[PDB]
């Protein structure tokens, strides 16, 4: 699927903005400011949970471009890291969607967030 | 999600780039051109099952753009029939590759891809 490491790009960037809009979201209801609906959001974060999984393949070998830093190469083991945070912040945020209990999804939903800040910080232009 | 029609409009190319990735790379194993790993196709078909029911609600009220024709919403019974001869040909696709049967995914892979072409053909510019 990725021919050219523009065609890895293309798809990177299609589902970063696919799992930024499914996440970004379910902000007003760990807010408080929209009413917890717990079964539409079990679905909404199984959503992002397929989506959270298919961005990490399109950063292989050789397929600098777009707005991604070349240190995710150069220090692959950080970046692997930071990826392993945020997918790992996933996992919470499903178990916490699963089981219904709004305190638990705000506080993954926190963890989050802050984790693709750390990732944007380091290694997004 | 969609604030302005612009919104919906990144958001359905942006899942249209990521289900045509994930429908596109199957076409080596349904031509018999690469081995068939039943479990491999399986999870990849899931993956496809999820990323197409995503563009639809994208399309609502008020979101003209792109390269979407006006008549999805002139037409909008028409159109619904396109859309759901997709979406049912993802679930005979499914249904295949959850039953590891490698011709019934060759049917319904060209099925999708008809209904692909068909729905290109009267809605997109
Ligand atoms: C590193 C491990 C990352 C994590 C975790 C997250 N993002 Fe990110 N993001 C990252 C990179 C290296 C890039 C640039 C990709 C490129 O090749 O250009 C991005 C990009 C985005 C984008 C823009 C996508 C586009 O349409 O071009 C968005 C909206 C975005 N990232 C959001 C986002 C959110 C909401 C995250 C957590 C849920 C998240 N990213 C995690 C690196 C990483
Ligand atoms: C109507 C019911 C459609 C079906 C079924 C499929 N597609 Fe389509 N597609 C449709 C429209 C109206 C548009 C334009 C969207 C816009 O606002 O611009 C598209 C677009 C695409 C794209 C381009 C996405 C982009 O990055 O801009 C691709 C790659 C695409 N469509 C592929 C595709 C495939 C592979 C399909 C079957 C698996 C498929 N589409 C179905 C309308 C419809």
């Amino acid at each position: 699927q990725f021919a050219k490491p523009e065609d890895a790009v293309k798809y990177r960037q299609s589902a970063l903005t696919l799992m930024a809009s499914h996440f970004g979201r379910m902000t007003p209801v760990v807010k408080g400011q929209a009413p917890y609906d717990a079964a539409q959001i079990k679905a909404n974060v199984e959503v992002l949970k397929t989506l959270s999984a298919l961005p990490w393949a399109a950063f292989g070998p050789g397929t600098e471009g777009g707005d991604a830093r070349p240190e995710i190469w150069s220090d692959a083991a950080s970046f692997k890291q930071k990826q392993q945070a945020f997918q790992d912040n996933i996992v919470k945020l499903s178990a916490a969607a699963d089981a219904g209990d709004l305190d638990k999804l705000r506080a993954a939903f926190g963890d989050v967030g802050a984790s693709c800040k750390a990732c944007h910080d380091a290694y997004r232009k």
